[PDB]
């Protein structure tokens, strides 16, 4: 299997005021969003090692019976409210994975969206205080550490299409985002049911089948453990792991808007018998949040894709992804 060129960015002048900086890492950010879709930005400021730290005593720590408490409606009839939020059961012997998803701590009980019940919005759930001393809140300021992360990604992001800085992260703001956390524990199983293990066309063993992104893009903290390939011409490449940097790509809605300039790599995720970690970030804009589509090919920039509202795409794409790769 080919190494996919991944190239690490150095993305800290995107936090800072030195535009011509800017423009050479956006250049970057260009040159890896038109050839496979992926890199890894470093010099991202996020303390990693204390993120893997707080989620590993988290996963670790966990009750079964706090997983059916915490869970959400696909596991647990008894919340309706919660389609995005909560915790993502593992069945063993079936489904070797298991997660808990929270969203924009601003959805409060109180916020508009949530008082007029519009879809995607949901109040976060958590564990006792006293059970996960601390893990509430260091998971709510992570949230907001990976969102500024995040502006300063779409700011490099915007400035490689050829827009001002502001161009994405105006729609993202921290009173509505519909961005999401999901702290995923893969296992170590002995033994490890064939059932959890999918088969690809070409034999590769899988945990998660090819799929393309709902996001605006992903920014994704893992383990140390290789794991994800990328379609490319040359055929599925492995990523390199690098639990030092965050793994960024672009998502659907980024293709949409771009008229498919910057493409949603396609990829998956290899079945590996090792217990890690994986962290992703989904940058979501907010529900009424629309981009006039463009073509950064073309000489007027016009593209024939009509205008598509971030709420409606997240609703039907995160429906569409669990019809097809299955409910996570
Ligand atoms: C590839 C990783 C990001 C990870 N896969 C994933 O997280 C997969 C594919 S991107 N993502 C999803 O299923 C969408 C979860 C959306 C979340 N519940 C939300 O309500 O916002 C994995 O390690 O399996
Ligand atoms: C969580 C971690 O394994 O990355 C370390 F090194 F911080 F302990
Ligand atoms: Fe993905």
């Amino acid at each position: 299997v080919s190494k996919a060129n991944v190239p690490k960015i150095d993305v800290s002048p995107l936090f800072g005021d030195d535009q011509a900086a800017k423009m050479r890492v956006a250049q970057q950010i260009d040159a890896a969003s038109r050839d496979t879709g992926f890199f890894y930005a470093v010099n991202h400021g996020i303390n990693v090692q204390r993120l893997c730290q707080k989620t590993k005593e988290f996963h670790m720590s966990i009750t079964p019976e706090e997983k059916w408490d915490l869970a959400i409606r696909a596991y647990n009839k008894e919340h309706q409210d919660q389609v995005r939020a909560g915790y993502y059961l593992s069945i063993p012997g079936k489904k070797a994975v298991e997660s808990f998803c929270y969203l924009n701590p601003n959805f409060t009980p109180d916020h508009p969206r949530i008082q007029a019940k519009t879809p995607t919005h949901e109040v976060n759930v958590w564990p006792d205080e006293t059970k996960h001393p601390g893990f509430q809140d260091f998971a709510e300021q992570y949230y907001w550490d990976v969102f500024g992360l995040s502006s300063a990604l779409l700011k490099g992001y915007a400035l490689a299409l050829g827009k001002e800085e502001n161009f994405f992260a105006r729609h993202f703001k921290p009173d509505d985002t519909l961005a999401s956390v999901v702290l995923i524990r893969y296992p170590y199983l002995d033994p490890y049911p064939e059932a959890a293990i999918k088969t690809a066309a070409d034999g590769t063993k899988l945990s998660f089948e090819w799929h393309e992104d709902v996001s605006l893009i992903t920014v994704l903290y893992q383990s140390n453990v290789q794991n994800l390939q990328v379609e490319t011409a040359a055929g599925y490449q492995d990523i390199e792991a690098d639990d030092t940097g965050y793994l960024i790509n672009c998502g659907s809605y980024m293709a949409h808007l771009t008229n498919n300039y910057y493409k949603a790599p396609i990829h998956r995720v290899k079945w590996v018998n090792a217990e890690r970690q994986s962290l992703p970030f989904f940058v979501n804009l907010g529900y009424d949040s629309v981009i006039d589509p463009f073509d950064p090919r073309e000489p007027n920039g016009k593209s024939d894709r009509e205008p598509l509202s971030y709420g409606d795409y997240l609703q039907n794409g995160l429906v569409s992804l669990i019809n097809k790769n299955g409910q996570t």
